[PDB]
């Protein structure tokens, strides 16, 4: 509708898959190469289905911070025959808060989705699920099973991956330059 909308479509277009695992059909971001992101309660495993395609996983990584707390975010590299337009340069270098932010999801359940979520909260601190987690997004929009995965971008920025809801926020993990560095 506008060009926060363009930016976002832009990326799910060229940079997503449909990543499933035995908990669930996820959105997942492609970076670089043959490397990935996606929520750590997904559980990657030895295999993965992309696009309903069997997918050998060649490294997967469950970030912490250098406090040994979890961020949520695993890397994965996948052997694909096709790498991933490299859009490292959209992501942001420093923890920030931003405004006007798009969170866009594509499943089978959920295609072509967008939601204006407004005012993004560097909010730090969150017992997600039961677990510490830091480096957390907070937007004021009632996200719903199904979004994990999710891209969150503002115009010109890649800003996070959605990890989860308490029914009248939503939660995302940041992505940094510094994850993706080779």
């Amino acid at each position: 509708m506008g060009p926060g909308f363009d930016f976002a479509q832009a990326i799910m277009k060229k940079n997503t898959v449909i990543a499933r695992t035995e908990k669930g059909e996820f959105t997942m971001l492609g970076v670089y190469d043959r490397v990935a992101v996606i929520p750590t309660h997904a559980s990657v495993g030895e295999i993965i289905y992309i696009n309903d395609v069997e997918t050998r996983v060649l490294d997967a990584c469950a970030l912490r911070d250098l406090t040994d707390t979890n961020l949520e975010i695993t890397i994965v590299k996948l052997d694909r025959n096709q790498k991933f337009r490299d859009i490292r340069h959209f992501l942001p270098r420093c923890e920030d808060d931003y405004n006007d932010a798009v969170l866009s999801v594509h499943t089978s359940k959920f295609p072509n989705m967008y939601i204006p979520v407004g005012q993004v909260t560097n909010y730090g601190f969150l017992n997600l699920g039961g677990t510490p987690t830091h480096r957390i997004l907070m937007y004021n929009f009632p996200t719903r099973a199904g979004q994990c995965g999710g891209v969150v971008t503002t115009t010109g920025k890649v800003i996070g991956i959605h990890v989860g809801g308490n029914g009248a926020q939503g939660f995302a993990a940041m992505l940094l330059h510094s994850y993706f560095t080779d």
